[PDB]
DNA sequence: GGGGGAAGGATTCG
DNA sequence: TTTTGAATCCTTCCCCC
């Protein structure tokens, strides 16, 4: 199996440079203004110029500005990015029927029927980079290898505007030298729990008792790692189907007065139904984020698809259930639909 | 014992 | 003034064979 991976570079920012070239070279930060107060909200992503000086995904727009008072600040235009993306993705489908769109900016291509070796792949990666650079003027990073994981790993080692290949040999190496927290799907909480066991590389998972690992990071993640450690990882590139759609919004002011929260819940639903677009959900969850930033949600499954009228009524019940079962005030309120027919 | 599914906190990645 | 927001992942609880 041969996997070619495409990761668009600093995507939201880049699309913004493409829409306004007079931005190339300058620091650009794509934000998500929450609305509570002047510049309240986080940073979605910034081009590399802005990353150098410490501005990056996650930090507050408030901090961001103290550091780069002149960097160009722009509101996240998700819609636009999503359309530009789809176009890019299509260009990809012209290189393999087996395509796994993973995110608005990542895609996996099983090209084990279009090349015979990594060289022929490399040349394909180059072809793909340039074809995307012409058509959409967007630079990307390619990662090629034996399975979706390492190909991604490859691409991280190269971005931006790069292209790398990890041969079955470098895999044996990485399995031995690569920091485990750098392995896809392994976040901070699991990275930590792994260092707390002395496990720092993929290999290390092989020298530990299984029921021990499983008890610390769960059965699924336990198996997932062991399988990589053994280079026994092969997972088909499959069409990924979104399994749930939702929306959650930050209220102007914390509260727990049912009638004050409703309007938001309802807008959250409307925006969610628009997004559902012909998909009929059989499950609804109302999600609340309390003042201390904790998350509390209550859902319910129906033996039939849910109409917008039903969502409205059921969501209020679930919201009440929340207020009853928790005393904290709500900061952000939202809804989530799933289990489509 | 375990199928199978419903719920809700947990974790990941932005 | 904090820390936006979207979606799956994991785990437990529960009914019934
Ligand atoms: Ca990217
Ligand atoms: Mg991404
Ligand atoms: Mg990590
Ligand atoms: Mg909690
Ligand atoms: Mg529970």
């Amino acid at each position: 199996m041969i996997v070619l991976f495409v990761d668009f570079d600093y995507f939201y920012a880049q699309v913004e440079e493409v829409l306004n070239p007079s931005l190339k070279g300058k620091p650009v930060v794509v934000c998500v203004f929450s609305g509570r107060f002047e510049d309240s909200g986080a940073v979605a992503t910034a081009n590399y110029e802005a990353r150098k000086f410490g501005v990056k995904a996650g930090i507050p727009i408030v901090e961001a500005k103290k550091i780069l008072p002149n960097a160009v600040y722009l509101p996240m235009r998700k819609e636009v990015y999503q359309q530009v993306s789809s176009r890019i993705m299509n260009l990809l489908r012209e290189y393999s029927e087996k395509i796994e769109i993973a995110s608005i900016d990542e895609a996996y291509l099983d090209i084990s029927d279009k090349v015979r070796d990594y060289r022929e792949a490399y040349n394909l990666g180059l072809e793909i980079k340039n074809k995307i650079l012409e058509k959409e003027k967007i630079t990307v990073t390619v990662g090629i290898s034996k399975n979706k994981v390492f190909a991604k790993i490859a691409a991280d080692m190269a971005k931006p505007n790069g292209i790398k290949v990890i041969d079955d040999e470098e895999v044996k190496r990485l399995i031995r030298e690569l920091d485990i927290a750098d392995v896809p799907g392994i976040g901070n909480i699991t990275a930590e729990k792994l260092k707390k066991l002395g496990i720092n590389k993929l290999v290390d998972t092989l020298s530990i008792e299984f029921d021990k690992l499983k008890g610390m990071i769960g059965e699924a993640k336990a198996k997932y790692l062991i399988s990589l450690a053994r280079d026994e990882y092969n997972e088909p590139i499959r069409t990924r189907v979104r399994k749930s759609i939702g929306r959650i919004v930050t209220m102007k002011r914390n509260s727990r007065n049912l009638e004050e929260i409703k309007p938001y819940l309802f807008r959250a639903i409307e925006e969610s139904y628009y997004k559902l677009d012909k998909r009929i959900p059989k499950a609804i969850h109302v999600v609340a984020v309390t003042e201390d930033l904790d998350i509390v949600s209550r859902g319910r499954t129906f033996p039939h698809g849910i109409s917008k009228e039903t969502a409205y009524s059921e969501s209020v019940k679930l919201l009440q259930k929340i207020l009853e079962e928790d005393e904290r005030k709500i900061r952000r309120i939202g809804v989530r639909f799933s289990k489509f027919i």
